[PDB]
DNA sequence: CAGCGGTTGCCGTG
DNA sequence: CACGGCAACCGCTG
């Protein structure tokens, strides 16, 4: 007989879970399950947004609707995966333990134990490769040992591997229950919890829910305009438009895998086979899932992928410790609008356009504070409903100019940058309520406004919104000094 | 045995 | 529409 668990980490899905189908075949009972920490947000050193938390849960929701349309449910598990397998292995009776591959490095501790825990009660493993379009350990291994570090030669060596896999068939229209009168499998104890139930107080404030269903919804949103998806280039986009957001907002789901990575490609070569003049990598739409790719590949070869010290790819800089700045920048209180209308959008949605995430990111290292990269990961993992650990870290060096990206004089202005696509500053005014008055002559530089215009605005300088915490021509001018002495530290260095 | 090309800056100038 | 400045970038290509 054949017992299987389906265990859900990313892959909240069921079309292309390749996992899913091997523990359904020739199968008694499966056991779909996502094990969840009861006691995760008391862990004090890090904080989770209930935006991020919540969008988790609206996806299990759409997981347990999904499976009840099937005759099975899903099984919300309490406690740590090292303890809860252990038992439910040996209650079940499981011969087999499905999920899809997960290269992090948490995730492949987790995983090196679980792995243990089934060969102890005699449980197979089979973990297939979904999550990413490729197996990046074989990308690795046809590269010559080494992943790329250069986009140009990743976009070649895919060229040379061939398309990615297609997606998988989809699941059985019913599947087998678990086994009726097993304790840990009653509904009272594994149903999905609601952000009260967790312990928060304050309620989400994000526009995008989470879920398999929506991110299907979402992904026949974007393949609307045909034209669109054809003629995508990713630095035309607007960062000011909130309404209609100027890019395919995915990437909450691509993270969670409620879209499946390879079924977006799929869609994409079947758009690109019908117009010949689409546009191509590194600016294309397929160019932004292989950003992913490029970076989930190098991520997960590299050792302290996520930190400064001790990181190969990684520019060894002089960061300041500077509370002051930081506090100020994470809490939006910089005094410039475009940067604090991003930091509030941050808080309130967990998701901003790339444009306004490179403002904010080198505003704080390289552009204006000259505080560490790591301090801006660290925020965006608490807030982003997108949070992702390579992409995050990634794109975080390549904003501080520590690697992927060296040209460190292209600072953005937190005054003119956004000013050029909303002159009105619709999107401070939607993000900044207290400067929503402000004439538009000012909305970007407030504190250069005569003090009876921002009386007249409802919004003066030092006592409804603060003055900028720097002169951007002083402090951006200080930093390129900086950074341009910290490569010649690390030119001088390189000969030895 | 040294170039080619790079997802997304901006100002002053002519 | 395009340069020089910032200050001298760098991985990949046989
Ligand atoms: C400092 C910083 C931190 C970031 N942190 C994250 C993060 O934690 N998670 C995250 O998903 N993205 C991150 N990004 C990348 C990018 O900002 C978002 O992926 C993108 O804005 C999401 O919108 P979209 O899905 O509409 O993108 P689209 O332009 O529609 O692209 C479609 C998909 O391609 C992928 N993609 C797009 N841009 C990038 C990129 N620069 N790097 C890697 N993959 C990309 C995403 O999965 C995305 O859903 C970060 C960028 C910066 C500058
Ligand atoms: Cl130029
Ligand atoms: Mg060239
Ligand atoms: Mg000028």
């Amino acid at each position: 007989v054949k017992n299987s668990i389906i265990w859900f980490r990313k892959g909240l899905r069921l079309h292309d879970n390749p996992a899913l189908l091997e523990a359904c075949k020739d199968a008694k009972h499966v056991y779909p399950v996502f094990v969840l920490d009861p006691h995760f947000l008391q862990q004090s050193s890090y904080k989770v947004s209930v935006n991020r938390y919540n969008f988790l849960l609206e996806s299990l929701e759409d997981l347990q609707r999904s499976f009840q349309a099937r005759g099975s449910r899903l099984l919300v598990l309490r406690g740590k995966p090292e303890e809860v397998f252990p038992r439910v292995f040996r209650e079940w009776g499981v011969t087999q333990l499905c999920f899809e591959h997960d290269t992090e490095p948490y995730a492949k501790v987790r995983d090196a134990a679980v792995r243990r825990l089934a060969a102890e009660a005699g449980v197979e493993v089979v973990t297939p490769i979904s999550h990413t379009l490729y197996d990046t350990d074989m990308l690795v291994a046809r590269n010559g040992g080494a992943a790329p570090l250069t986009m140009q030669s990743f976009t070649k060596l895919v060229d040379r591997v061939g398309d990615p896999p297609a997606p998988a068939p989809d699941p059985p229209a019913a599947m087998p229950p678990p086994a009726e009168d097993m304790p840990s499998a009653a509904p009272a104890a594994t149903g999905v919890p609601t952000w009260q139930e967790v312990g928060f107080k304050e309620p989400p404030l994000t526009v995008f829910k989470g879920g398999e269903t929506e991110a299907l919804a979402r992904l026949e949103a974007a393949f609307q305009d045909p034209k669109w998806v054809a003629g995508f280039q990713k630095p035309d986009t607007d960062p000011s438009a909130w309404e209609k957001p100027a890019t395919t907002v995915l990437s909450p789901y691509l993270k969670f895998g409620c879209l499946s990575a390879r079924l977006f490609h799929a869609r994409l070569l079947e758009v690109y086979r019908r117009h010949p003049a689409h546009s191509q990598p590194p600016v294309s739409l397929r160019g932004q899932l292989l950003w992913r790719e490029f970076f989930y590949t190098v991520g997960s070869t590299t050792p302290n992928f996520h930190r400064m010290a001790g990181n190969p790819v990684c520019k060894q800089i002089d960061w300041d410790d500077n509370p002051e700045f930081l506090a100020a920048w994470r809490e939006a209180r910089t005094g410039f609008p475009w940067i604090d209308a991003i930091m509030t959008q941050l808080v309130t949605w967990g998701w901003m356009h790339h444009l306004a995430r490179h403002s904010v990111a080198c505003f704080l290292t390289r552009g204006d504070l000259y505080v560490s990269w790591e301090r801006g990961m660290e925020v965006f993992e608490e807030h982003l409903i997108d949070q992702d650990h390579y992409l995050n870290a990634a794109n975080w060096m390549w904003l501080s100019a520590s690697a992927f990206f060296s040209q460190y004089f292209r600072v953005y202005s937190p005054v003119v940058f956004g000013k050029k696509y909303d002159p009105e500053g619709r999107f401070i005014r939607k993000f900044l309520p207290v400067l929503k008055d402000m004439p538009a002559k000012y909305i970007y530089e407030p504190w250069t406004a005569p003090l009876e215009v921002q009386r007249k605005a409802g919004c003066v300088v030092g006592r409804d919104y603060p003055a900028p915490i720097v002169d951007h021509a002083v402090a951006s001018k200080a930093c390129i000094a900086r950074m341009a002495a910290a490569y010649r530290r690390s030119k001088g260095e390189k000969l030895a």
